[PDB]
């Protein structure tokens, strides 16, 4: 078979069988991240802010330089203040990007942009959490479809980067979402590989046991047959104990062609979870002149 | 009969008997206020941020002056930023306090400080969003008792006058939270006459249908029998549209025992709303003088 990885990310080499899953223990500076929630409250439905949160510190890793010099440009773009306390400092963030319990992004993201969402039984999506953070797009929970492209203010808990990125210009849009609800093995194959291929971070939403039946997570690589239909993928989970990691899961179809994916083998006792949507972060690397 | 004003209010002169209730049109400057909920999906389950704001309102009026020097000695305490946002203007909230329906406070209150709650089925008390807007204290949701006077950080939706009201201080919490359980109709009218008497603002809650079983009101006079007991309130109330005003509420005990108050007479038809608590705001101006 023939695999393809996350522009930049390091295949694990410390994959190991456990009782449930087959999995590689997390190593830092190997190019993927793993954010991982508490449940203390604040993150228990927050994955979606998790998910987008590890394409968040890959995207800083990518343009490491290119913001450096941004923040050296627009040096009150480092840090989010309200009304006297420091909400956010970008640099501290990029500073711990690596942690996978506290994370200072993840920290800013759980504490103070998204505190009472978990309470409320509401989620949130990886494109617009980044679209918010980047471009500063007003992130409304309402919002069930993309980031209406269009100006407007920016949201006070985001747009670090809108002095380059900015809200109503297509080409600033660094995100992307897919709908898999009602499409095959080869039709989600085709637009993974080719996301992957154009150097974007991906994120995967599946069903799940929660009140949304909805669950997103971090998709690294993929095994593709000698067709180029999908195997198996590498994921990170914010839901697993910290001390999982990357996890390897199978890629199958059951009898009505539905894609589903697992720990194990799509062996027709263990159905697998059914993937419905994807989302993209590009690093739009060359759009920072 | 003898009645009881709060501290500034002046007695409404225009009630007259309507279609539900005897109430008097709001009329500004005259000491008292009624914010009012626009039921925009935002302030729809705010009443505890409409009394308090009400509350507040008052509050700007006996503390004029206090404020005005205040606000010139520390600058920086006027407005709100956030991330480069104007949140709030306090000035824009003394100058607006007069309107019911677009005050400032309570368009801060229902647009930026607590906008998720009337998504959450969740409401604030009083006295937690006065101390969070005077002193600065963090406002709990999760917090079902009274505002702990211990020392913490500034919450940035507030701590506007914390230069003066610190944290942490018992002798700067201007708010006071009482419970109306196990009272008799004596305890209630005494606790009340003698809040008023004292010159602090006050906040009434009762049963009511929502899903706490609990809304607040604020409580501007109290007319009291030649016993000395409770016999009607005037109250203003958000979830009343703008033309109503000051509301008169007759008070007794219904047939099951409990003190209520209602629209009309307590009668064996009509038992009315059981009182829960109240809350109470004082002028603080005894600290500015220091």
């Amino acid at each position: 078979v023939t695999s393809v990885w996350t522009k930049g990310v390091t295949p694990p080499a410390n994959f190991t069988q456990g009782e449930d899953v087959f999995h590689a223990p997390y190593v830092a500076n190997q190019g993927w991240y793993d954010i991982t929630k508490t449940f203390n409250g604040k993150d228990d439905l927050l994955a979606g802010a998790a998910t987008a949160g590890n394409m968040l510190h890959w995207w800083f890793d990518q343009n490491k330089d290119q913001i450096k010099r941004y923040l050296e440009e627009h040096p009150e773009k480092q840090k989010i203040n309200f009304n006297g306390e420091q909400m956010f400092d970008v640099k501290e963030a990029i500073d711990t990007k690596n942690h996978q319990l506290d994370s200072k992004l993840f920290e800013y993201f759980k504490e103070k942009a998204f505190p009472y969402l978990s309470t409320k039984h509401l989620g949130v999506f990886p494109d617009h959490v980044i679209d918010m953070f980047i471009n500063g797009y007003r992130l409304s929970l309402t919002n069930h479809g993309p980031t209406p492209v269009k100006e407007g203010s920016k949201d006070p808990r985001g747009g670090i980067f809108d002095a380059v990125f900015t809200r109503g210009d297509q080409s600033k849009l660094l995100t992307s979402r897919h709908d898999f609800k009602e499409k095959n093995l080869k039709e989600i194959s085709d637009l993974i590989k080719k996301e992957l291929t154009e150097g974007k971070a991906l994120g995967l939403s599946h069903t799940y046991a929660n009140v949304r039946i909805n669950h997103v997570i971090n998709l690294w690589g993929a095994d593709f047959d000698s067709n180029g239909n999908l195997k198996a993928i590498y994921v990170t989970d914010s839901d697993s104990n910290a001390s999982i990691g990357m996890k390897k899961y199978f890629v199958g179809v059951n009898s009505a062609g539905k894609v589903a994916i697992s720990a194990k083998e799509i062996k027709e006792d263990n159905i697998g979870a059914q993937v419905l949507g994807l989302f993209t972060l590009s690093t739009g690397q060359d759009s920072w002149n």
